[PDB]
């Protein structure tokens, strides 16, 4: 009944051999196996991992179900999407190493059988999977709702999650209206403080100036369509560097050295010899740029002005968020930055040329943020499993609360970030009446209730407070056009933004 850490993958390899759909994920785990085992040993030396209860865990991979018709397993080796498979691989491995009893499902049959068996304590699932869960179990699916952790790469903002509020705003997202606690949404990057950051591990095989060809650039973009209207950009880079590619070819200049779609180990070799990894603008927020940076590549990161969102970009229409991307990879831009990441206006030929010349003259510094290491991911998911409880113990602890007042036109996300903090939506409940507001030296001469994502709000001219009337509408996202927002912030560990200092 207590969890014991695992240091041998033999049982995991047995579980993943049982579906062809797991093949790509099994090969990833195999490539990274020695790093994983080193990391769970290192974590166990730093932190008491004793006295943890072994959980029975459902892992339901909706994206790999026949019944989903997503056909992601089908394209895993031929240039199809991999970012979700990377995250599922790393989650399953983390759960396994931490000693939990994992029940892996990629079918309605397995889903039914596991949930039939009872004693499930935690459920990892995607939004496509959650639709299947609800249909399969019937009305008692809600009995398990507080155990769900929903892998949702791009994030779900509260205004899309609240079914009635979303309807009232005319949000037609096919992904939203689940009415969960939004911290139950697990994201690919820490872009949505209403949600939890799950992430993944960045694959790299280094243990360097002679290995790396100073002259060699590699284009990020494994599909021909991605290269449309990039020729001035690529011509500037080609003035100074060889331009290589991994494309599965009418958009691709004649001078480009195409290697085709590479296996994991061959791609990693290509990164380790590359000076510059070249963003074209798409895809958004993938793992590949972090893999490049972990291998000592600089990343040329197209700047978006205006920032891209469901308001101006087809890709984002129907996604359950209004979040705006300031670049192809905002995490790389904001949490890494120069010299590893150069965020440039692709239409500023002088800025592009200056960036390429700078990168040519840079010293090579392989870099991985701690939160994207094996040990960083184990520490984060262990903390979530042990401390995150939506089933009713307050975590993060109230000690971590720092209250900030967002100016008009400023969100709670923005005001926390501007103080090197992060919005903590679990603390909004402590900011939502006259008495609580005195504590933080805001004085409500009058007040009212509103069901609005933009409250609690303060008019400092009229000394008027609007408080939240629907607790499911508490939202880090959103700026009040007229009033100040009363914003719950917390500290974060540098390199581990998911955790406060007193959260371990
Ligand atoms: C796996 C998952 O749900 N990932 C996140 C999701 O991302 C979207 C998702 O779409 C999955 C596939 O769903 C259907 O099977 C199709 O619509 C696929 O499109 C394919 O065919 C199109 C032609 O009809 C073509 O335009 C396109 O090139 C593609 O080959 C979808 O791929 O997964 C993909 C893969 O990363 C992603 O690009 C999609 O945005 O978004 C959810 C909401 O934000 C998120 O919760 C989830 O994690
Ligand atoms: O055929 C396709 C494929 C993708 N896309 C789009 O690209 C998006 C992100 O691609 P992907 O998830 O595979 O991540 P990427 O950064 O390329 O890294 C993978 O691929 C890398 C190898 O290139 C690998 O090293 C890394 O670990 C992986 F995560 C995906 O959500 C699709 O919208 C597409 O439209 N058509």
């Amino acid at each position: 009944s207590l969890a014991e850490i695992r240091t041998d993958f033999n049982i995991l390899y047995s579980m993943m051999k049982k579906h062809e759909e797991f093949r790509w994920m099994r090969l990833r785990i195999r490539r990274m196996a020695d790093a994983w085992i080193q990391a769970i040993k290192s974590l166990a030396e730093k932190q008491n991992l004793e006295k943890r209860k072994r959980k029975k865990v459902l892992v339901h991979l909706g994206l790999l179900t026949k019944e989903s018709g997503f056909k992601i397993a089908e394209t895993a080796f031929s240039g199809g999407p991999l970012g979700e498979l990377v995250q599922w691989s790393d989650l399953i491995t983390s759960l396994y190493l931490l000693g939990h009893d994992i029940r892996i499902s990629a079918s309605l049959a397995e889903l039914k059988e596991i949930m039939g068996g009872g004693g499930v304590e935690l459920i990892y699932i995607d939004i496509v999977g959650l639709a299947q869960f609800k249909k399969t179990l019937g009305p008692s699916w809600v009995h398990y709702q507080c155990m769900l952790r929903v892998l949702d790469s791009f994030g779900t903002e509260p205004e899309f999650n609240h079914a009635n509020y979303a309807q009232s705003k005319g949000h037609k997202t096919p992904w939203g209206k689940w009415n969960l606690n939004p911290q139950q949404f697990y994201t690919m990057f820490p872009h949505t403080p209403d949600n939890s950051f799950l992430g993944f591990v960045v694959e790299q095989h280094l243990n360097i100036n002679e290995i790396k060809r100073q002259n060699q650039s590699l284009v990020y973009g494994k599909v021909d369509s991605f290269w449309k209207n990039k020729k001035i950009y690529l011509d500037i880079i080609h003035t100074y560097m060889e331009v290589h590619a991994t494309v599965y070819t009418k958009n691709i200049p004649s001078y480009v050295k195409n290697h085709g779609i590479l296996s994991g180990r061959d791609l990693q070799f290509l990164l380790r010899e590359t000076k510059l990894f070249v963003g074209l603008g798409f895809p958004y927020e993938g793992p590949a740029p972090l893999e490049a940076i972990a291998n000592g590549c600089a990343f040329l990161n197209p700047k978006f002005n205006p920032p891209k969102s469901s308001k101006n970009t087809d890709f984002f229409i129907g996604k359950p968020t209004l979040r705006e991307l300031t670049s192809q990879h905002p995490y790389a831009e904001v949490f890494i930055g120069r010299p590893h990441v150069w965020t440039v206006d692709l239409n500023n030929q002088e800025e592009v040329e200056d960036a390429v010349k700078a990168i040519l003259n840079q010293k090579i510094e392989p870099y991985m943020p701690y939160e994207f290491t094996c040990e960083g991911m184990l520490q984060r998911i262990n903390a979530f499993i042990e401390k995150q409880d939506f089933c009713h113990v307050m975590w993060p602890p109230l000690s971590a609360l720092q209250v900030k007042l967002a100016e008009p036109g400023q969100s709670c996300k923005q005001v926390c970030q501007e103080s090197q903090l992060i919005c903590e939506p679990s603390f909004f409940q402590h900011l939502n009446k006259d008495k609580d507001m005195l504590k933080y030296k805001v004085t409500c001469q009058s007040s009212e209730l509103a069901k609005d994502i933009l409250v609690p709000s303060f008019d400092p001219k009229n000394k008027h407070c609007v408080f939240q009337g629907d607790l499911l509408l508490f939202s880090c996202a959103g700026a009040h056009p007229r009033h100040q927002r009363v914003c719950p912030c917390r500290d974060f560990i540098k390199g581990q933004v998911a955790l406060c200092k007193d959260c371990l």
